[PDB]
């Protein structure tokens, strides 16, 4: 079975084969398409050796050693312990080598083009809270890199029998606090309000300005949760400035530098590590487009378009849509100029579109979800909104979870 | 199986129970998504057509409260047995008119729906000759136009019959602009028109030496050879495009015809084929300024607008390209609105649209939507439909793709 994709702007036609090594499901069947649903949807080890199996077919083919006599020790290895203990343990370059390739597996991801240049931190051999607070703070000043960014995954330990789960509460390692007001109004970020109560709950000291670094809630071994402040001095910052807009500056914004993913699910050969922080660097419309006018985020559209003079009563004006240009401009013009890493949607998603081609020429695919990878703004004026993408999903892979005070049994 | 969508900006929770009636394909399977493929893929025996005809009838009569009645029954029972006599049926005007305005209904790329139940349609299945055509298309074309005051209208010419005889629109709308080879190798017209507008002086067109030509009416009736029409150009609207603020804008020399008129997609209902079917409503501006403005393929004036706005050019995280995009399409907003010429601004027709699905799992039980096409191709996250989860099936009566008649018609 092969398959079809075209570009519709360059006429460059590529064909899938890699569609057919895919094991998990879309969420779509032939009678209805779920291609924009946000998120569609305790392993007994009767599913565990297939799995288990599978990425170690794969890993020994990447390196030349394909039914190799060390192939076939491995799967021996594996299965003895699975037999005996009813999970197994990854080897270090195992676990490397799924880390990245649930990065290069993730569809919906544009910056993939760097895949191969992660940074893995084995926390496997971590025990409490302290011991995760340790690893995280190496993670962001090796991340951070003094303003010039690298990719890095901490992996901590797996999931046993469910009861002992290692999480990171927090959404993402350095966010900001958000504070819903008696009379309606939020200060900081509404996207936090809920996890900000909780660490307010759990005693942290909220300073209640809006823009708060949140504290880290981390729970090991499936033991309560304990709070932590990141150093702010390893807390990287970029204030917020227009190079032709003087009155942006005193709008007082700024944003932290370093995305860190920390609430997903690395899956690599059936084995669940629960918490596996992962972080690279912000593409300018993250924080422009979405966490600053996002309706139900920071929502400075219109201050900024009043500070512009826009005529805003008429919306075919489109003063939206001037205002969000200038606050993406802003947010590149001071991460750059701070010497931050950052990359705009115009390079990224060019990036992406050569990254994919590679892939489909090397790998015979690249799954990849549209939806995600179109920028959420100037969508047709980036090569990727003509590019036609096949999305599917391939192991090792990163998942969703249900956020942890949903499922959490507490011990007081 | 009763499945929800989410909107996340509002946490508005839709419950969807209608897909649940869906006859069609959509190209995905368990194991992958062609979501964003822009084109997933001869006559019907007899009762591979009496089912689809039964479906049909159903929920027509459903529709008007008459579902189990005698009046239904009896049609059932009379086109069951014009179906078996003629290897095919005619629909009623009443039934053809419903099916018209419910493949608009159901038309899951469309951001426009809301007004789906006005729509003016022109029964044209007496036509039979090109000139015939061609007066049923400069009838619906003025009576579309309204000076200005667009209304949406649908032409439908006579059903397919088993391919023999069909009746074909050559013209991928029914007012474009000639898209001819030149010297340099560059491109004068719309690119994207390029091969059709030779295949008009391929066949005997003669074409007045500009970019924004409106091409001939290429029309095809009964089968036979194709035929040269040009649109009376009184009935063509057409808005000059100048800006609100640049005076420098009126120099680039670029207009836009008011109306998007499609003419090569079929029509089917209850399991007829309707080959040539244009239809036409009103534009929303991002189509225009965005898509045949600035695309690559297109007419690509975006590095000559950001020229003389004298932008940083020298590299792409300037956004050059962007704040450039944004002041062409207030032009083309502005030009269209100060020529009382309706339009609708992407921010207006998402909101309508968002409106027009809680209307219809209200009153219908969902409705089918295709994301990749509804999101607007600029401002994407700042419009409501962004944040607004949707499901996509195939619901009939549709409009479908066919073949480009040049490549299928046997000359
Ligand atoms: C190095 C620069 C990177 C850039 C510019 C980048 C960019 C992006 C963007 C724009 C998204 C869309 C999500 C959103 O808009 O909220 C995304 C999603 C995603 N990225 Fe990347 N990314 C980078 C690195 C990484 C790394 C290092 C990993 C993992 C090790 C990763 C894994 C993912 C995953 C799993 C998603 C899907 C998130 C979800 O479905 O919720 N990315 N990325
Ligand atoms: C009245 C105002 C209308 C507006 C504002 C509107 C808007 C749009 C837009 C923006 C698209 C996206 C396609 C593209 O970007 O090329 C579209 C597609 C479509 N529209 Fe509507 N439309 C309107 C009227 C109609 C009418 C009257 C019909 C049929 C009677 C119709 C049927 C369709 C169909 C079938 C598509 C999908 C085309 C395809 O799949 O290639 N629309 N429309
Ligand atoms: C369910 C959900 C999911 C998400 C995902 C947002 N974060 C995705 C992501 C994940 C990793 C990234 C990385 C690693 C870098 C980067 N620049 N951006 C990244 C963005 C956002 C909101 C919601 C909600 N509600
Ligand atoms: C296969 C294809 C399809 C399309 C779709 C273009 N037509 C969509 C459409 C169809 C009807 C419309 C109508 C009726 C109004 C309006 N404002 N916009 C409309 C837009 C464009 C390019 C290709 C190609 N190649
Ligand atoms: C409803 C829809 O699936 C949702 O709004 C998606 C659309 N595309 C996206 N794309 C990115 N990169 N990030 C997002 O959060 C979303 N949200
Ligand atoms: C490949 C992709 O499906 C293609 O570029 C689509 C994307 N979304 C679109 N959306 C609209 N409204 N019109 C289009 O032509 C397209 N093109
Ligand atoms: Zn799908």
């Amino acid at each position: 079975r092969f398959l079809k994709v075209k570009n519709w702007e360059t006429d460059v036609v590529l064909t899938d084969t890699l569609h057919l090594k895919s094991t998990l499901e879309t969420g779509c069947t032939e009678h209805i398409c779920m291609g924009s649903i946000m998120l569609p949807s305790v392993r007994t080890k009767d599913q565990l050796f297939p799995l288990a199996k599978e990425f170690l077919d794969q890993y020994y083919s990447s390196i030349k050693r394909f039914g190799s006599k060390a192939h076939m020790d491995r799967l021996e290895e594996v299965n003895k312990e699975i037999e005996s203990t009813s999970t197994y343990q990854l080897k270090d370059t195992e676990l490397i080598y799924g880390a990245k390739h649930a990065w290069r597996n993730a569809s919906r991801c544009v910056g993939r083009i760097q895949w191969s240049k992660l940074q893995v931190f084995d926390a496997r051999d971590c025990t409490t809270a302290h011991g995760m607070f340790n690893y995280i703070c190496n993670h962001v000043k090796y991340a951070t890199n003094k303003g010039n960014l690298r990719s890095a995954i901490t992996i901590f330990p797996q999931r046993t029998d469910g009861k002992h789960d290692f999480r990171v509460w927090n959404s993402q390692l350095i966010r900001y606090a958000g504070y819903k007001q008696p009379d309606g109004s939020t200060l900081g970020d509404p996207a936090n309000v809920q996890f900000t109560e909780i660490c307010i709950q759990q005693g942290w000291k909220a300073p209640r300005g809006r823009f708060d670094v949140l504290p880290l809630l981390l729970q090991a071994n499936g033991n309560d949760p304990e709070l932590f402040q990141i150093p702010p001095e390893l807390v990287l910052e970029v204030p917020i400035r227009h190079p032709k807009f003087d009155w942006f500056k005193d709008l007082g914004l700024k944003w932290y530098g370093l995305p860190a993913v920390s609430n997903m699910l690395l899956e690599i050969g059936g084995l669940e590590f629960s918490a596996c922080p992962f972080s690279g660097w912000y593409m300018g419309t993250e924080i422009g487009v979405r966490d600053y006018c996002d309706n139900s985020r920071y929502n400075i559209l219109e201050e900024v378009a009043k500070k512009m003079d826009l005529d805003m009563r008429k919306t075919s004006s489109l003063w939206k849509d001037q205002a969000l240009v200038e606050i993406n401009i802003a947010v590149l013009y001071s991460f750059q100029s701070d010497k931050v890493t950052i990359v705009d949607h115009h390079s990224a998603t060019e990036s992406f579109i050569k990254h994919m081609e590679n892939e489909y020429r090397c790998r015979g695919g690249c799954p990849a979800d549209w939806v995600w990878i179109v920028p959420p703004m100037s969508g047709s004026i980036t090569p990727v909104f003509h590019q036609e993408m096949l999305n599917y999903r391939l192991t090792p892979s990163f998942e969703y979870q249900p956020d942890p005070w949903n499922t959490h049994v507490w011990k007081g």
